[PDB]
């Protein structure tokens, strides 16, 4: 079962690509719900947070570093929000771990 | 009357306690011991931190019963309303989280 996300990562599904690298993708959302709004997803297909293992330490810390670094990319240096969205109650929409960057705009408490 | 605190989690590496202003019926807080004061100050040296951050969120979830779903967040600076300046990444579940995430 791959996710639209394969399409993306294959480029038979075209996407504005920010960064890409041997563990990872970066892309800008398809229903951006800020001024910037851009998917740092993994090559690995973890399907969601509460099913990563302890070997995919190294990989999720590269994720947070290319997310920090792509916000900077991005001009987000009067802040910005990361989220990621495991289930159901999340609001998970693509069973492909990715995590969103926010930035551009006041983003509100709560996060939803 | 802001809830009584306290820590869920420790290890060598990070400290995980209540919101005591919860979001969410589940809401607690992760946070590395070393002083890094925002996600934008990380650098490459936090790279497994980092990614230890995320397991412990992830098994802190499930030990809190938050199977049917949850959400991660991590504010930066004054646009992500950020609110102390040290890396927090807040757990919230127990609820439908809504999108936008604020
Ligand atoms: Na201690």
């Amino acid at each position: 079962a791959p996710t639209i996300f394969s399409r993306i990562l294959d480029k038979s599904l075209p996407a504005d690509i920010l960064y890409e690298d041997q563990q990872c993708l970066v892309f800008r959302d398809v229903a951006p719900q800020a001024p910037v709004h851009f998917l740092v997803i993994p090559k690995k297909p973890i399907p969601r947070i509460s099913q990563a293992e302890e070997e995919d330490q190294q990989l999720l810390g590269h994720l947070l570093l290319v997310a920090k670094q792509t916000a900077k990319a991005e001009g987000l240096g009067d802040g910005y929000r990361l989220v990621i969205n495991d289930g159901k109650l999340g609001a998970q929409s693509v069973y492909h771990l990715h995590i969103h960057v926010l930035g551009g705009r006041q983003l509100q408490w709560p996060p939803g």
